[PDB]
C-alpha cells in the first residue's frame, strides 16, 4: 500500500533551509509551481508534435488553481506530462542534489531564496507555505501515484486509486496555519498577475 523513503541528505537539507530561514517574500512559491506546470505542459506539447496519440489521455493543456478553506488547501493542477513512479521517487524528476548544490553556492554569493527556481528545485518552495504537500501524478506510461511529505527527512509514495485524473500532476498544499492568505481569491489574482502574467497556458482560478 504505502512505501516510505528517506530524502537524499542534500534535499532534506534544502527543505530544512526553506522551512527555517526567515524570509518574508513567501508568495514566490506559486510562481514556481505554476512555472513547473508550464514546463510539464511544454513537454507533452513537444512529445505530441511527433506522436499525436500522447494526447489521448486529454487534449486540453491548462493550469487550475483550486483554493479550499474547509480543508485549508491550495491545489495547482495541470494536464502536463506527469511523472512515472521512478521519477516521483527521484526528487519528482528534478536534479535536486546538484541543483541544491548550485543553489546553495548561489546563496553564499548574494542570491536569495526567490531564485530557487533557476536551480531546478523550485518545487521545494512549496514548503515556504505548506506544512504538508501531496502530489498526485499520472503519466501516460504508468499508474497514478500519490507522493506525500511533511518534510522531516522522509516521504511516502502509494498508488492512488482516488479520482482517475487522465494525465498531469496535482500539487496539494496543506497550508501552514498562518498562511491562509493564499486561499483568498484577491490574493491569488494579485500574485498570478504579478509573477505569471505571461504563462503560455490558460490559468483558471476556481471560486469557492
Ligand atoms: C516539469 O516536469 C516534471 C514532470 O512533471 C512535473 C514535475 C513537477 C516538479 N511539477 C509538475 N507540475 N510536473
Ligand atoms: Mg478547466
Amino acid at each position: 500500500e504505502v512505501e516510505t523513503f528517506a530524502f537524499q541528505a542534500e534535499i532534506a537539507q534544502l527543505m530544512s533551509l526553506i522551512i527555517n530561514t526567515f524570509y518574508s517574500n513567501k508568495e514566490i512559491f506559486l510562481r514556481e509551481l505554476i512555472s513547473n506546470s508550464s514546463d510539464a505542459l511544454d513537454k507533452i506539447r513537444y512529445e505530441s508534435l511527433t506522436d499525436p496519440s500522447k494526447l489521448d489521455s486529454g487534449k486540453e493543456l491548462h493550469i487550475n488553481l483550486i483554493p479550499n478553506k474547509q480543508d485549508r488547501t491550495l491545489t495547482i493542477v495541470d494536464t502536463g506530462i506527469g511523472m512515472t513512479k521512478a521519477d516521483l521517487i527521484n526528487n519528482l524528476g528534478t536534479i535536486a542534489k546538484s541543483g541544491t548544490k548550485a543553489f546553495m553556492e548561489a546563496l553564499q554569493a548574494g542570491a536569495d531564496i526567490s531564485m530557487i527556481g533557476q536551480f531546478g528545485v523550485g518545487f521545494y518552495s512549496a514548503y515556504l507555505v505548506a506544512e504538508k504537500v501531496t502530489v498526485i501524478t499520472k503519466h501516460n506510461d504508468d499508474e497514478q501515484y500519490a507522493w506525500e511529505s511533511s518534510a522531516g527527512g522522509s516521504f511516502t509514495v502509494r498508488t492512488d486509486t482516488g479520482e482517475p485524473m487522465g494525465r498531469g500532476t496535482k500539487v496539494i498544499l496543506h497550508l501552514k496555519e498562518d498562511q491562509t492568505e493564499y486561499l483568498e481569491e484577491r490574493r491569488i489574482k494579485e500574485i498570478v498577475k504579478k509573477h505569471s502574467q505571461f504563462i503560455g497556458y490558460p490559468i483558471t482560478l476556481f471560486v469557492e
